[PDB]
């Protein structure tokens, strides 16, 4: 098997490597969005807000074990 390997990728992904429209989706999809915001940062501020509200999957850091 090869090209395609996972059904989620939240849990691993880099929101510094995303832009503000893949920022942006991350909130509209839990139904929740910053209305004063104008900096790529803030959308990562917002993100990790919420992140433990909405995707326990994605909230706890990593282990190499």
């Amino acid at each position: 098997m090869g090209k395609y390997d996972k059904q989620i990728d939240l849990s691993t992904v880099d929101l510094k490597k995303l832009r503000v429209k893949e920022l942006k989706k991350i909130l509209d999809d839990w139904g929740e969005t910053c209305k004063g915001c104008a900096e790529k940062s803030d959308y990562i501020r917002k993100i990790n807000e919420l992140m433990p509200k909405y995707a326990p999957k994605a909230a706890s850091a990593r282990t190499d074990l």
